[PDB]
């Protein structure tokens, strides 16, 4: 009849746990793809959504500033945080200073680690599909491990010096480290905030002395102010990555093998 039943906050952890979970249980998100998941405001629906599943997953690192709240009005459902056992980078400027970058996901192998974690909760769970998960989980890994090589080389045109990774959201700090990239970025992380307009002037003067030829924004949030950047530095506008957020399951980033693979060839194709 009904199978066991897996909510999670937001779409990439969708995607990797029903990657785990196969046929053998339903994977929801409670927001959509595009929507903004950093300050997401829940709604009625959403807490019916949470209380019908058998199973909650977030990710922590305090990604979900709406999650622990929320989770309040939910009775007898488990929860287990995805990032158990990662290693965080800090937020490195701004009013959120010292406090972990969420968005450990960019990093393949960080995926890993999501994996495993996702994998274990399921099998505690739901522990009459246990050999099904843990199948799955096993070639997923796999799958995810493969992505290397080709990620590498997708992006081996550029040469060290000039790896600059200029974006909007300062989302993409796991990736950077992973491939070789210093970030610059207009806010380091997703909020409501003050001092968007003199970052805009002092990411300006970090692209004239490095000579940086491309400038992103990101798919949940607005193209305005790298554009803006694009128009008073010689830099192109690269157009639009995705970190956040999935697209739609026609559009162009449907997975997060898509998102991943997706962002690095923007990246390299922006140079
Ligand atoms: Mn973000």
């Amino acid at each position: 009849a009904k199978k066991f039943k897996v909510v999670t906050t937001f779409t990439i952890i969708q995607d990797i746990a029903q990657n785990i979970a196969g046929d053998v249980a339903v994977v929801e998100s409670i927001t959509k793809p595009g929507a903004e998941i950093h300050d997401y405001q829940p709604t009625p629906r959403d807490i019916v959504k949470a209380q019908s599943a058998d199973l909650i997953l977030w990710n922590g690192m305090n990604l979900e500033r709406w999650f622990e709240k929320f989770f309040e009005s939910i009775k007898d459902v488990p929860s287990a945080v995805v990032t158990a056992g990662i290693t965080p980078l800090p937020i490195r400027e701004g009013p959120y200073s010292g406090i972990a970058n969420p968005h450990a996901w960019m990093s393949p192998s960080n995926a890993l680690i999501y994996i495993e974690n996702i994998r274990k909760a399921l099998v505690e769970h739901d522990p009459a599909h246990a050999e099904t998960y843990n199948r799955n989980a096993q070639a997923y890994a796999e799958k995810i491990k493969a992505l290397d090589a080709p990620l590498r080389e997708r992006l081996s045109r550029i040469p060290a010096e000039q790896r600059w990774l200029v974006t909007s959201e300062g989302a993409f700090s796991y990736l950077a480290k992973d491939y070789g990239f210093k970030e610059v970025y207009l806010w380091p992380i997703n909020a409501e905030q003050q001092g968007i307009p003199q970052q805009v002037r002092h990411v300006i003067d970090i692209i004239r002395e490095n000579k940086i030829p491309v400038v992103f924004s990101e798919s949940t949030i607005s193209d305005k102010p790298a554009k803006q950047v694009s128009k008073e530095t010689g830099a192109q506008y690269g157009g639009v990555l995705y970190v956040d957020s999935l697209s739609g399951e026609k559009g162009p980033v449907p997975t997060y093998i898509s998102l991943i693979n997706m962002t690095v060839d923007t990246i390299a194709k922006g140079f």
